[PDB]
């Protein structure tokens, strides 16, 4: 059993704001629910199965129950969770039946929410982490490969962190599919301030534009809760209509929530974030012999990974010089705040892994020649059904990886440093730009580092 | 049924399982010669590679130079329908192939057959006992081919059944010419290219990611209204379902392929000496093909070599780097296996072999065997792992400076076998022969 | 479900050539299925299961089957490896319906082939090769306990790495008959290069006895495709009758194929193994004070392991002294080519192991007085479902033992080069012999040392 | 419902050769068996349930029908193959019939062969064996009834088999021995004449290890050796060869030791009886034997089952005692050892112990270095130190147990001429009693014996 929306589900594509980046690369798996009976019998194939990716309550769910609507299509649901909760048996039986449930409504969308739970197995937890795994996700991993022409299906997965998934889900006949979000967007926060205003109404002065401004980091599961608790303002005292002086307040309440000890996005918060994803930016971009590629925003959560894994799990000859700068690239993100801020240090970590992991790589699995040679002390797989990292070296040739990997980071880490250093002035510069607009388009960037202006036709 | 065309005339390249299949050929034109004549053939034989190489079009290929019922059954169909119809269409459609004596038996998506609850199951079984089935007064060769046989049932595999195949490597130039040659036909040419310079402009490029090229040229001039392709036509036929594909298949760039063809020399040459030397010949470049050809014999190595060689044998694996390392802007590039695979000679001739280091004849790890699996047990103090360690940075690297070496004092013959291989995309044994040895070679056979 | 042969088999031991040291020891399992109900009622009890061993395709199946014909029986197949392809379950699901399936048939011989799939477990592979090896296999070993009076069956085993299964499968009521096949014989070549020439004409001048001699080493299965290619020559241009000078190029082509980089076994690998296998010959035996047996031959793949493992599943005092002859005579391989032959060493181990495992055993487990005392720093068990090797001292005594079996060995060895080297003459006397005539009898043996010819006379 | 043995069933105790350790412990069965009249009322309780410990062939079903020829009972028979075999609820049902049989011959002793084809641990064997359990369940106080069973493994025999009510006592029978074997042979002499210079006790000894019934089967076929010839009046050259034709047949299955083999055992278990016998600061015990088979079963029994509370003194007596194994080998014998690991493995469990885990005051001292994983199923010792003190713990252990191993190399040479004495009288004898020993040690002859 699960969530099953029968007769007919409301919420469509005009009930989704914003999300171009998605929508349109995703009417494509609309039509196939519509006309199955035109592509079964073309020559092409569907995904059978799509993750979209990001942060929590930024649309997903939300657009996932859209494209139902839109195919008008039945919606079937069921968060991850539920599948794992359970014994070593009957996590595998939910997923069987859960997928003949939903065969035999053809077509129709299948959607497990924070799939997270049941993608990813290596020989961390020893006990009681192994075998519920191994078994209840090898039954979707199965049922999923069972979508062969004559079954119109749409499986799609929500998760908050994309990169902790097994990496047989987005491997072929299963989960093909790419499309991350980032809502929050300027008129993106209009849109979705507007549409969850057609309920309640407003004597406004401000037009919720000066709302949105007042919100810039604000996903849309936030913006309802935030006007539905303006509402309640009134509701607690019976007024007529809410102002924007009650919208601010609005914002001022759900701004001290998220968790259980009171936490928020703090005008030091943003700032920070700000010279941190400068850096980066300010980081791969140079002239002459520096490497790496562009383009400028705030708030992703998932994305900035992208200068490794969604490229390791794509094959090609990288650079030892690629790398250097890349791993330099890499430590931008600290060196940044290092340099402008409050000399002492976020902890904002990923970075350090990402070039952590970019170097022992440099020294083990690759050959690239420290005092190490071109000697393999290491053996990424990438098997069928396992397919992970384990390696052998010996005790002191580890101690010997540990310190290089030291030296290797330290090192082009302080070069990092220095180009931010010694470029300072643009720190400033693009990090304040950045802090005021949220996004910036790489020729925009391109512009805002030879010290000039752009401004919006606005 | 009737006579079903296309000939070993009509299907380009692909010369060296066109040899092999003549033993089809000839049983499937007069099997009396053979049942009688104390001999026995294949009976079933699938095909390795990628989608839209020669596969069906060479299946199909054998009838036709063999004069023969070509019958067809696409695998999807088999496992799409119902509890036991689906295996009904098989032992209905192997009564039918048993009257058309001789025959060819041709079974696509082979994998919608072949994997290993009910559904591919039904069919799987029913295809084996059918095949099972067939006798020495019975004549009858089935056809199959896929992409992944990594992923193939092994019982698919057994003797008796699908006990033989050929691979059928992609493009190459000299095929890619042959294959637009033979799409030729079709429509007019007047373009400077005779399909010569677009073989090239075109690299990684199936034959059928060819025919749709040039169906679709076609399709460019008329639309805009051309009895007659050009080039600019041609090309175009290209970057536009080049940029399609592109999505879900990959590209090199002009650096990227530049590398691996000197890459690949490196290998060629060093595998090649005179004197003292070690090695074996015949050379390519195939952007997905070679992902699978390493694993094959990485799992099934198995003869009784010499210590020597595997010195050489390392040395050959570490002349991939080598060449780089010398011809190229001073960067290295993510390219590990060969040095993984060096390593494990070296780890492996530590300490498992008896080669007679430091380390002598004790047995500091033995080797997990078998079918299935295959991977080393290991066995010694942390301290005899150091000194495993040491050792086999020493032994690769001594072996890496000598193909640095050897490489260097010819780094002459090395920008000429990559360079020509960068240039025609395959150099065969004996071409490879001529190249080294200071000596052009024109507009061959 | 397996693959059955109803009605009735042919194949018999008419159709089976050489292997008398099989035939005859096998006429016993036989007459079980002829009449069981003259050995249920009587007072003996059969095998209920025989693992026949050897190299790949040297007759196994050949005489799996023709037992069955033979006794005029059922005849049941399944290869091992179709039992753990599949998941965490359905492993032991086949092997008790193979069973339920083989019941039936009372009486019938069930062949597993590859055997080899289902039989090993230590603590090496955790995480993959556990519990699927686990289950499936202590299936059999339940189903095969179930075989008491009133059910004639025999479940034969094939498998080309007797030492890599379980101690399970060759211990009471289960596979407990040891019949290994040494097939490649002078007199058997001819046999199945006879027997195999049934169908197809030959005009021939070398009676197939100088096409014996011309493929020496060579297996039944090799020979087999060696003819049937033979005929191909012809039947590709339509040729009557097949020469030896077809027969000849038959033996050309398949000298090319075993593999996929083209491999063969050269007048310089017989030439090596020869002075290998003369080198263990000419060890273990001597005079005064000296320790070991006899009896040679080239081509076995398996046997050569007997100077242990066969009998430590056969208790009984060994001695310090012996063992280090012991350990001697395993060198001996190595020696032999380090000496006569181009310095350089082929790469043919076991012979080590076999010579490091007697000596970790010399150290550890039993008490040979070493540096390290009569202490116990190992403990093989030999359990009812467990029962192999581990054990326990500590990094340092690790060393302590390393540094030893090094020492060990290497001196053992340098033993056994002098003798050789001292003995050298026999050496070339014997090995050429023996590259000359394949076997020799170990009373042939004593003449050929002793500097005296011994022809061969029918 | 099998075999109704009824009537008087001849082969009473003075028809079953040796094996009077176990007579002894059956008579409690005889007279209970003889008058349970005298036991009902006059307040007691009898076994109930008893199986017979060892191999085929020893002196078992031919035991347990002896009790019934000195006890005068109906000894009735079921053969536990034939449980099995039927089929479903008929095999369980086998046992609910034969057990109201039973019930109406009292007294009298219900026998199990096969005992093993019943009590193992998906429906075959659980049949019969949760109807024979609930029968026995169902044995009252004015009820009298002796089961018999017997089983060659009781290693893997269900543990709910021998629970208290159900089978909760068993006796072994030891198989051969010379006394045992003269015995056994010299029972079985009525059948035939003799006239050669063995009388069966130069018989008794050019067999080694020989159960009876691998005897009865050498002179039934000794007879057939001598009228085939055409002779009323057997040899020894005919019983000679009734040994050699009926011992390279079975030699092929069952194992066999040389004349260096065995004359090292015999050493190596003197090494052992000495040992743990001096006298003044010494601490021990005593009773010695020689059994191919059997001493493999022995060791295990307390290698699982180990336990009282000891003394630190004796440990170290009893480390030599155990390292005395090679110790006399090492001495005698021409200076070679060989494979014999568990005295060293026993040995070095105690000190490995001694050092870590009870609190003995090397250099580690009242410290827990480790733990004792216990109960029932399982028992094995977790450990828990740095990779240091597991040095220390090793040296340590040699240390301890070279020490001791020198210890009893001298105590063993300071009496090197009782040893090749005890060595020799065993290798000869092929077992010594307790006090047989305490007679050979302390300087003293033995005549032809009781
Ligand atoms: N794009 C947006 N426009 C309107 N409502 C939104 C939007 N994004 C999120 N929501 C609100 O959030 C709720 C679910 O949030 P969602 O993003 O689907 O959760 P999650 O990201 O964990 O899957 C919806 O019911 C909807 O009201
Ligand atoms: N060797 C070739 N010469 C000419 N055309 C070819 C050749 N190989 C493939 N093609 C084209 O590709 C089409 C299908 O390719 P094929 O390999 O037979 O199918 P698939 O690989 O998908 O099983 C053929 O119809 C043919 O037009
Ligand atoms: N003794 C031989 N005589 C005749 N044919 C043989 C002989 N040995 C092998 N073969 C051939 O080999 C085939 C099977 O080889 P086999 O040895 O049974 O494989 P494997 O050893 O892996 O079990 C048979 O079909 C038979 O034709
Ligand atoms: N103590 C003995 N004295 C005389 N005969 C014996 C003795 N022990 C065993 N036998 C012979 O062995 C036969 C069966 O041996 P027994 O031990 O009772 O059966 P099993 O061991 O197989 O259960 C008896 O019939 C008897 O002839």
């Amino acid at each position: 059993r699960a969530r099953v929306l029968t007769e007919a589900p409301k919420v469509t594509f005009k009930d989704v704001a914003g999300a171009e980046e998605a929508k349109e690369e995703l009417k494509e798996i609309v039509e196939f629910l519509k006309n199955p009976s035109r592509f079964h019998e073309m020559g092409a194939r569907i995904p059978k199965g799509v993750l979209l990716v990001g942060p929590p309550g930024v649309g997903k769910t939300h657009l996932a129950r859209a494209v139902a609507g839109e195919a008008r299509v039945p919606f079937i649901t069921a968060s991850g969770s539920d599948f794992v909760e359970m014994f070593v048996g009957v996590g595998a039986a939910r997923v069987r039946d859960l997928f003949e449930t939903a065969k035999r409504h053809a077509p129709c969308i299948v959607f497990i929410d924070e799939i997270d739970a049941v993608g990813r197995k290596r020989g961390s937890g020893v006990g009681g982490g192994n075998d519920e795994r191994e078994q209840t996700l090898n039954q979707l991993l199965v049922e999923m490969d069972g979508f062969e022409k004559d079954t119109a299906i749409v499986v799609m997965a929500a998760t908050n962190r994309p990169d902790i998934l097994d990496p047989a889900l987005l491997r072929p006949g299963r989960f093909d599919r790419q499309i991350a979000i980032d809502a929050p967007d300027v008129k993106g926060r209009e849109q979705i301030l507007r549409i969850h205003a057609r309920g309640k109404p407003l004597a406004e002065d401000v037009d919720l534009a000066l709302l949105a401004k007042r919100t810039p980091g604000f996903v849309g599961a936030d913006l309802e809760n935030l006007l539905n608790e303006a509402a309640l303002l009134a509701a607690r005292e019976g007024r007529r209509k809410i102002t924007m002086k009650d919208l601010e307040e609005a914002a001022d309440r759900v701004m001290m929530l998220p968790a259980k000890k009171s936490l928020v996005l703090s005008p030091r918060d943003r700032r920070i974030t700000a010279y941190h994803e400068a850096g980066h930016a300010l980081a791969a971009h140079f002239l002459e012999h520096a490497d790496g590629v562009h383009k400028v925003t705030i708030v992703p959560r998932g994305r900035a990974l992208g200068f490794m894994m969604p490229r390791r799990e794509d094959m090609l000859h990288w650079s030892r010089k690629r790398l250097l700068d890349q791993i330099a690239v890499a430590l931008a993100g600290r060196a940044a705040e290092e340099i402008v801020f409050d000399d002492v240090t976020t902890g904002a970590e990923n970075d350090f892994r990402q070039a952590t992991e970019l170097a022992r790589r440099m020294i083990t699995e690759w050959g690239m020649h420290p005092e190490f040679g071109p000697v393999a002390y290491a053996v990424r797989e990438d098997t069928y059904l396992g397919g992970y990292d384990v390696r052998q070296y010996s005790e002191e040739t580890a101690k010997r990886i540990d310190e290089a990997v030291r030296r290797l980071i330290e090192e082009q880490y302080q070069r990092v440093k220095a180009l931010l250093l010694e470029k300072r002035e643009v720190l400033e510069r693009v990090a304040e730009t950045l802090l005021e607009r949220e996004t910036l388009t790489a020729e925009e960037f391109q512009r805002v580092v030879e010290g000039l202006p752009l401004e919006a036709p606005e």
